[PDB]
């Protein structure tokens, strides 16, 4: 019945990073997908050109439409806001949706929430102060003149840093101030959230407070990984995904 995996990334970074674990899921015996969203492909018009939702998250509906039966979508940090909004518009082709220390939010919920400071356990004040906005506040960027500490926050997990083709350079402000769409048939398809338990981008406190939040249950699964588990524990993360594709409503 699910026979497609859809890997969805976070700010500023793009499909490959999930490069360790594709190998993994498809072994499985699934297809994988890890695209870029949006804005996300050098060359293709970076922050500005994402006019919307819809816009932004276009790349993974195109994939949902060619699917041969259902699919597992997982977002990771602010990749959960897209995982969202795509289960409200295609609830026909989505099986099961992972959140990965990702930004779940209450329907009519923005990720703001969780992000800007506030209570209680809201906040992610080690990203605030290393992104940056640029252009008129229309694109965030991240802040170049701290590389060390950008490393230590984001990407520690790596062992070693990653390459190039992981990331972009602006993120479009798009995803932080939608809210969450789903309702009815949505609430439906089973959810589950991977902890991250030493995550400083996101920290656990706030990934609980935002699973606790939500209307209706949440399976979880802890990890001992911060920010970036697809890079410290491909292996583990993999298993954790497709034991949920294999039975979602069950895991």
């Amino acid at each position: 019945t699910v026979t497609d995996i859809i890997l969805i990334h976070g700010a500023l970074n793009r499909g490959a990073c999930y490069d360790a674990v594709v190998p993994l899921l498809e072994a499985r015996g699934y297809r994988v997908h890890a695209p870029d969203l949006t804005g996300h492909t050098p060359g293709d018009g970076g922050h500005l050109s994402v006019v919307d939702m819809e816009h932004y998250t276009r790349p993974v509906a195109d994939i949902l439409a060619r699917a041969e039966g259902q699919s597992i979508l997982l977002g990771h940090s602010l990749g959960g806001a897209s995982i969202s909004w795509l289960a409200q518009h295609h609830p026909d082709k989505v099986a099961g949706l992972i959140y990965l220390t990702a930004v779940l939010t209450a329907p009519g919920v923005t990720p703001e929430t969780f992000v800007l400071p506030g209570e209680p356990n809201r906040g992610t004040p080690h990203a605030l102060d290393l992104i940056q906005p640029v252009d008129e506040g229309r694109g965030l960027q991240a802040d170049f003149s701290r590389l060390e500490r950008l490393r230590e926050v984001f990407m520690g997990d790596y062992p070693g840093m990653p390459p190039a083709e992981h990331f972009i350079q602006t993120q479009s402000t798009v995803p932080f101030g939608t809210p969450n769409p789903m309702e009815g048939r949505a609430l439906e398809i089973p959810r589950l959230y991977i902890e991250a338990l030493d995550d400083v981008v996101l920290p656990i406190a706030v990934q609980r407070q935002m699973q606790k939040e939500f209307p209706g249950p949440v399976a979880v699964v802890s990890l001992p990984a911060s920010h970036a588990p697809y890079y410290s524990m491909p292996e583990r993360l993999a298993e954790a995904i497709a034991d949920f594709a294999d039975a979602p409503a069950e895991y």
